[PDB]
């Protein structure tokens, strides 16, 4: 009741942990999630869409399950690590998270890897 600790509005809060901006290709990273919410709900089930638009790799779950593209899962964790191993992957890559919900509607969140179009050095 009486100690160092400060609440004010956290109704939906998505921490991501900080990845690597720039993958070698043939590299795996983890994409650790972490949504910190109200939590009124103790079963809502909630929703996981993973899309693979360009590059080319598997999203794994830290179960070791694969995200299958376009498709979706069903789980109870707010929090936990993806691992996404990639190899045919050009330069800039983009990963579509759809995080679905019966009353959080939609959450997209797109990763983007490399990114940066420097192909070549100006000058050093």
């Amino acid at each position: 009741m009486n100690e160092l600790d400060i609440q004010q509005e956290y109704p939906f809060t998505v921490e991501s942990m900080p990845v690597a901006d720039e993958i070698a290709g043939d590299e795996t990273v983890e994409i650790r999630l972490e949504i910190k919410p109200s939590g009124n709900f103790i079963g809502t089930v909630y929703t996981l869409r993973y899309f693979q638009p360009d590059g080319k790799g598997s999203l794994k779950m830290e179960d070791g399950t694969v995200l299958k593209p376009n498709d979706r899962y069903l789980l109870n964790e707010w929090k936990f690590r993806l691992y996404y191993t990639s190899q045919s992957d050009k330069e800039a890559q983009t990963i579509d998270l759809y995080f679905e919900d019966n009353w959080g509607n939609l959450q997209q969140l797109t990763y983007d890897f490399n990114g940066k179009l420097e192909h070549h050095h100006h000058h050093h």
